[PDB]
């Protein structure tokens, strides 16, 4: 490489393995999109909260992607696996594999942090921090208040409160 | 006829036969809508939901009608049958009759288009196609996602399911 | 189902086989999208092209299970194999590339519209026709008219020769 | 020093040799956008390239300095040593001593970042991070892009290569 300068072949790897990981997530929340819009589903403000979600994962693998090639690395593409479920149940179940998914991202950031500082490499550790770091805290912290506001209105009366999360948050 | 070309007589006669459907759709869905501004039933968005289908099917009606003189048949008019139910019982019951309705059209329009196949009347299969078999799709998806959530309300308390409906996604 | 009417089990999972196509037809266009970002191969014009066509791919794929849930169908999701190759070559090896697998899915949409025709099913030979079919021509005209300013360009200079179809004709 | 605070004499010192090194680099790439702009070579997208990096690097010391005296240090300036070539030969020859030159840049920079590290300055680090690290990263890929552009340009007719490199890239 005429650019490389600073970058590990181990740095490089990780990022490859984390454009994986934001690629299969963003599949996992086009899977979660179109179940809320299934006929006896039925939820569009949940469809449009996932979709989103798919997107902005799409966003930070194109970023990793545009980083490796700025550092002078090579992109390698794995196969992406399929969604760990085909139906996600109520939108409960769905928020709380959710979180379960960010957590596992922001594990990934966090030990390719690690990966970067042990290589003394500084422009990886402000790439992450700058674009994934609080964005990736941010969506955990919403998700959070979520999974309480959704978990306040299942009482006795799910269905009812299935609804009125929907229609009164997630429009 | 100085302009009829490809145009069977068969499927001159079930175009007239799917006016009829399309006016007694119409007329169903006018009695549904002033069902719904009963002062004893008193739902608005309802009301609205209904009142807007029985434009709608008229809409589809004066297209066929306009398709018949375009080709060269004679439009035939039939008596109109009342609809079904002279009271419509709950958003739950109206909704359901309704899909069974857009079901029993859906099929007037399948059957229409394999009779046009089986004549070789490309024209009329492009213009059902165009101007009805999808926006037939669609509505039915939109009364099936309407009838997951209106049975996701009743519970225990479907007086407070049936105005939250018509308050929140019928608005 | 309760909306589900004229929709056979095989075209419904011919239409899950198809997202997986597009989908696995974007994965392909962001490898070589990023190729052509590398600073080792830096054709810009090149690189937005099929980054373009990553996008468009994503979208057919919406498009499609869209339409499974608007018939009732299931949405099921596959593996998505890796892109067939991890270096892409040239502008000439890459367009080459993009036309059979371009090629590949107007066969795919193809053979779906035969099973739908043979399950009389109008409703999903007018939605190919209408969002598909005609853009894939549009598409495989537009790469086959690139290959042949690309070949023209080639002669006894293929370094000049591909700077000035990224530069002239990809800008 | 009535401000200084957690700034070490290491790092004051490292400070000023960069601003020496910046101001080195804005000369060198004064020496460059004129050679460019001499009858005889007579190429302006190329003297108007490295004349921008003249400003650029001007910039970049100009900010060191400040954050010098916001960190209470004091700035101590040296002779600047000429640009080492009089003459810069073809626009490849010059794109590849400011490749060099940025590289050298970029190691005194994470050289500094390691200080920084070391001497436990966070406020240091995170000037770099923002102001410098990100920005050296972004132009030396774009020099390696300009670079392969060039070197596929040459062929067997190099001044009609490097003409168009000028007219169509550096427009
Ligand atoms: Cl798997
Ligand atoms: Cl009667
Ligand atoms: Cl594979
Ligand atoms: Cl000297």
């Amino acid at each position: 490489s005429q650019i490389r300068q600073n970058y590990s072949t181990e740095v490089e790897a990780a990022v490859n393995r984390l454009v994986n990981l934001y690629l299969r997530a963003s599949y996992t929340y086009l899977s979660l999109g179109f179940y809320f819009d299934r006929d006896d589903v039925a939820l569009e403000g949940v469809c449009h909260f996932f979709c989103e979600l798919a997107c902005e994962k799409c966003e930070g693998a194109c970023r990793l992607l545009k980083m490796q090639n700025q550092r002078g690395g090579r992109a390698l593409f794995q196969d992406l696996q399929k969604p760990s479920q085909d139906e996600w149940g109520t939108t409960l179940d769905a928020m709380k594999a959710a979180i379960v998914l960010e957590k596992s991202l922001n594990q990934a950031l966090l030990d390719l942090h690690a990966l970067g500082s042990a290589q003394a490499d500084p422009h990886l550790c402000d790439f992450l921090e700058s674009h994934f770091l609080d964005e990736e805290v941010k969506l955990i912290k919403k998700m959070g208040d979520h999974l309480t506001n959704i978990q306040r209105l299942v009482g006795s009366q799910a269905g009812l409160g299935e609804y009125l999360f929907e229609r009164l948050t997630l429009k």
